[PDB]
RNA sequence: GAAUACGUUCCCGGGCCUUGUACACACAGCCCUCACACCAUGGGAGUGGGUUGCAAAAGAAGUAGGUAGCUUAACCUUCG
Protein backbone atom coordinates (compact mmCIF):
# COMPACT_ATOMS: atom_id res chain seq x y z
CA UNK A 1 0.00 0.00 0.00
CA UNK A 2 3.09 2.21 -0.23
CA UNK A 3 1.27 3.35 -4.43
CA UNK A 4 -0.31 6.25 -2.38
CA UNK A 5 3.24 7.56 -1.27
CA UNK A 6 4.64 6.05 -4.23
CA UNK A 7 2.82 7.96 -6.84
CA UNK A 8 2.56 11.02 -4.48
CA UNK A 9 5.30 11.65 -6.45
CA UNK A 10 4.69 9.59 -9.84
CA UNK A 11 6.14 6.51 -10.18
CA UNK A 12 2.85 5.07 -11.88
CA UNK A 13 5.01 1.94 -13.59
CA UNK A 14 4.76 -1.64 -12.63
CA UNK A 15 5.29 -2.11 -9.01
CA UNK A 16 5.52 -6.07 -8.52
CA UNK A 17 6.03 -6.88 -5.24
CA UNK A 18 7.23 -10.54 -4.50
CA UNK A 19 6.60 -12.92 -1.23
CA UNK A 20 6.16 -16.01 -0.54
CA UNK A 21 2.97 -16.66 1.98
CA UNK A 22 0.02 -17.07 0.21
CA UNK A 23 -1.83 -17.04 2.86
CA UNK A 24 -1.19 -13.20 3.84
CA UNK A 25 -0.46 -12.65 -0.41
CA UNK A 26 -3.99 -13.98 -0.74
CA UNK A 27 -5.32 -12.02 2.61
CA UNK A 28 -3.72 -9.08 0.73
CA UNK A 29 -4.46 -9.45 -2.96
CA UNK A 30 -8.12 -9.62 -2.41
CA UNK A 31 -7.94 -5.71 -1.93
CA UNK A 32 -7.62 -5.37 -5.52
CA UNK A 33 -11.27 -4.35 -5.78
CA UNK A 34 -12.83 -5.14 -2.10
CA UNK A 35 -10.40 -1.92 -1.43
CA UNK A 36 -10.54 -0.53 -4.88
CA UNK A 37 -6.95 -0.52 -4.70
CA UNK A 38 -4.92 1.09 -7.85
CA UNK A 39 -6.03 -0.28 -10.91
CA UNK A 40 -2.60 0.11 -12.60
CA UNK A 41 0.01 -2.05 -10.30
CA UNK A 42 -0.18 -6.50 -10.62
CA UNK A 43 1.20 -8.32 -7.69
CA UNK A 44 3.03 -11.88 -8.58
CA UNK A 45 4.24 -14.42 -5.94
CA UNK A 46 7.57 -15.00 -5.80
CA UNK A 47 10.73 -15.42 -3.29
CA UNK A 48 14.62 -14.21 -4.18
CA UNK A 49 16.67 -16.59 -1.99
CA UNK A 50 15.96 -19.20 -5.02
CA UNK A 51 14.41 -16.53 -8.17
CA UNK A 52 15.77 -13.34 -7.73
CA UNK A 53 16.16 -13.02 -12.60
CA UNK A 54 15.03 -10.60 -14.94
CA UNK A 55 15.05 -7.07 -16.10
CA UNK A 56 13.75 -4.23 -14.15
CA UNK A 57 15.05 -0.77 -13.19
CA UNK A 58 14.20 -0.25 -9.55
CA UNK A 59 14.67 -3.40 -6.99
CA UNK A 60 13.13 -2.57 -3.71
CA UNK A 61 14.66 -4.87 -1.16
CA UNK A 62 12.41 -4.44 1.90
CA UNK A 63 12.35 -7.83 3.92
CA UNK A 64 15.05 -9.08 2.17
CA UNK A 65 17.46 -8.57 5.55
CA UNK A 66 20.36 -11.34 5.79
CA UNK A 67 17.79 -14.10 5.27
CA UNK A 68 19.39 -14.91 2.07
CA UNK A 69 22.94 -14.50 3.94
CA UNK A 70 20.91 -17.16 6.02
C1' G B 1 -13.95 21.96 80.28
C1' A B 2 -18.27 18.32 79.31
C1' A B 3 -23.56 13.92 75.57
C1' U B 4 -19.95 8.72 79.06
C1' A B 5 -16.60 2.14 72.67
C1' C B 6 -23.22 -2.66 71.63
C1' G B 7 -17.78 -5.34 68.99
C1' U B 8 -11.57 -7.53 67.01
C1' U B 9 -13.20 -10.99 60.54
C1' C B 10 -8.78 -6.91 58.82
C1' C B 11 0.04 -6.30 56.22
C1' C B 12 2.99 0.12 62.40
C1' G B 13 4.73 -5.30 64.11
C1' G B 14 5.86 -10.11 66.36
C1' G B 15 5.40 -15.31 68.19
C1' C B 16 3.73 -20.76 67.38
C1' C B 17 3.42 -23.86 62.88
C1' U B 18 3.10 -26.07 57.75
C1' U B 19 4.37 -27.41 52.78
C1' G B 20 7.80 -26.19 49.13
C1' U B 21 11.86 -23.13 46.48
C1' A B 22 13.05 -21.39 39.61
C1' C B 23 16.62 -19.65 47.62
C1' A B 24 21.63 -18.47 50.38
C1' C B 25 23.54 -10.50 50.02
C1' A B 26 18.80 -15.42 50.71
C1' C B 27 11.43 -14.21 46.45
C1' A B 28 10.45 -14.20 42.49
C1' G B 29 10.24 -17.39 38.36
C1' C B 30 7.15 -19.33 30.00
C1' C B 31 12.15 -15.38 23.36
C1' C B 32 12.03 -9.87 20.28
C1' U B 33 16.35 -10.64 18.63
C1' C B 34 21.79 -13.09 13.97
C1' A B 35 25.94 -12.24 8.44
C1' C B 36 27.34 -15.15 13.44
C1' A B 37 33.19 -15.89 13.05
C1' C B 38 37.25 -19.57 14.57
C1' C B 39 39.62 -23.84 16.69
C1' A B 40 37.50 -29.56 17.70
C1' U B 41 34.13 -33.70 15.76
C1' G B 42 30.59 -36.49 12.15
C1' G B 43 30.64 -36.65 7.18
C1' G B 44 32.44 -36.30 2.55
C1' A B 45 32.61 -35.89 -6.41
C1' G B 46 37.07 -37.22 -7.49
C1' U B 47 43.49 -38.50 -6.44
C1' G B 48 46.76 -42.05 -4.90
C1' G B 49 49.12 -46.09 -3.65
C1' G B 50 50.41 -49.28 0.69
C1' U B 51 49.61 -54.72 1.26
C1' U B 52 48.11 -56.56 -2.41
C1' G B 53 43.99 -60.45 -2.97
C1' C B 54 41.21 -62.23 -7.72
C1' A B 55 40.53 -63.75 -13.68
C1' A B 56 44.58 -64.27 -16.13
C1' A B 57 48.79 -63.40 -19.52
C1' A B 58 54.10 -62.80 -19.63
C1' G B 59 58.89 -65.60 -16.40
C1' A B 60 65.07 -62.54 -14.70
C1' A B 61 68.34 -65.61 -12.05
C1' G B 62 68.78 -70.14 -9.99
C1' U B 63 67.44 -75.42 -9.03
C1' A B 64 65.57 -79.96 -11.25
C1' G B 65 64.07 -82.85 -15.58
C1' G B 66 64.17 -84.14 -20.73
C1' U B 67 67.22 -83.76 -25.06
C1' A B 68 68.38 -86.45 -32.33
C1' G B 69 72.43 -80.31 -32.30
C1' C B 70 77.24 -79.20 -30.48
C1' U B 71 81.83 -80.16 -27.68
C1' U B 72 85.47 -82.91 -24.65
C1' A B 73 92.26 -84.75 -20.10
C1' A B 74 91.40 -88.63 -15.86
C1' C B 75 87.61 -94.66 -16.77
C1' C B 76 86.68 -99.11 -20.18
C1' U B 77 88.78 -99.11 -24.81
C1' U B 78 86.89 -103.74 -28.38
C1' C B 79 91.47 -99.52 -29.33
C1' G B 80 86.69 -97.50 -35.05
MG1 LIG C 1 5.83 -7.88 58.28
MG1 LIG D 1 53.82 -61.06 -4.61
MG1 LIG E 1 72.17 -73.54 -16.25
Amino acid sequence: FSFPFFTEAGMLGQYIGFDLDKGMIEAIEHSLRTLNAPEGIVVKQGDILSDPSGESDLLLMFKLYTLLDR
